[PDB]
């Protein structure tokens, strides 16, 4: 699509990010409500001009689990990333207001985050890299998305608490779409149990639901401790041993997506009867 500035009115904001504040906004001329998201950042015409380029291989990117993109363009020092506006927000602020979120929803997550994987590797030859809660969306008519994938290198490198990155990525050698799978891993591992699960819940801790570590402390654990793993009375054995292929430390070891495809919780998941949209609508008080 066409856009520029002037094309929009704001309806609301839907959240704000380290770098980036994103609102609910009327596109005037086509009627459509989009998410348009800003990136202030204070660069010169050429990198400008990379950036917007390199993000108009989205027009490209049709696929019913990334959501959609409507263009991008630069104006008053801001890239406006303008996309599909998603009703049910991130499930990171999905997860703030469900406690935890259940097995068998993970399950329809965990095929979601899979397939659009997949699309974006197969159609796009694109890793995400950057798997996390916050950048999977939901919309009350039961989609799962991904968004915020790295399309744009420059765009990466123009804006460079919790971390979800892979021990190879954290140790500064080889990786490629398995460290993605390492970070839905983790992901899974949060949204079961409430918490980002590094370092691991005790026993009381655990009790409970069924000092914070500090950056530098957190990244050296990640590298050199056992991954983390669910609890093993409330959770399917097919979902334990689900995350653990994904938490393999060896990113060769560790599953790939067409192993992910075709593993018994994907299997059981996908025969599965999940009113999804039903439990987000009164999870988050929507219509
Ligand atoms: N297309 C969308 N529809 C609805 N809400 C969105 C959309 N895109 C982003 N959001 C919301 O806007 C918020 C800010 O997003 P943003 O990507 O800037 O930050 P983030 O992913 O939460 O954090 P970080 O900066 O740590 O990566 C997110 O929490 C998300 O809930
Ligand atoms: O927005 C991105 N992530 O970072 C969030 C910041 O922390 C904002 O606070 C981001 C980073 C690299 C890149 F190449 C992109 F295309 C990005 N955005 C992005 C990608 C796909 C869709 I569909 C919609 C989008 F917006
Ligand atoms: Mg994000």
């Amino acid at each position: 699509m066409e856009l520029k500035d002037d094309d929009f009115e704001k309806i609301s904001e839907l959240g704000a990010g380290n770098g980036g504040v994103v609102f609910k906004v009327s596109h005037k001329p086509s009627g459509l409500v989009m998410a348009r998201k800003l990136i202030h950042l204070e660069i010169k015409p050429a990198i400008r001009n990379q950036i917007i380029r390199e993000l108009q291989v989205l027009h490209e990117c049709n696929s019913p689990y990334i959501v959609g993109f409507y263009g991008a363009f630069y104006s008053d020092g801001e890239i406006s990333i303008c996309m599909e506006h998603m009703d049910g927000g991130s499930l990171d602020q999905v997860l703030k207001k469900a406690g935890r979120i259940p097995e068998q929803i993970l399950g329809k997550v965990s095929i979601a985050v899979i397939k659009g994987l997949t699309y974006l590797r197969e159609k796009h030859k694109i890793m995400h890299r950057d798997v996390k809660p916050s950048n999977i969306l939901v919309n009350s008519r039961g989609e799962i998305k991904l968004c915020d994938f790295g399309v744009s290198g420059q765009l990466i490198d123009s804006m460079a608490t919790r971390s979800y990155m892979s021990p190879e990525r954290l140790q500064g050698t080889h990786y490629s779409v398995q460290s993605d799978i390492w970070s839905m891993g983790l992901s899974l591992v949060e949204m079961a149990v409430g918490r980002y699960p590094i370092p691991p819940p005790d026993a009381k801790e655990l009790e409970l639901m069924f000092p914070p570590m500090a950056i530098f402390e957190l990244l050296d654990y990640i590298v050199n401790e056992p991954p983390p793993k669910l609890p093993s009375g409330v959770f399917s054995l097919e979902f334990q041993d689900f995350v653990n292929k994904c938490l393999i430390k060896n990113p060769a070891e560790r599953a790939d997506l067409k192993q992910l495809m075709v593993h018994a919780f994907i299997k059981r998941s996908d025969a599965e009867e999940v009113d999804f949209a039903g439990w987000l609508c009164s999870t988050i008080g929507l219509n």
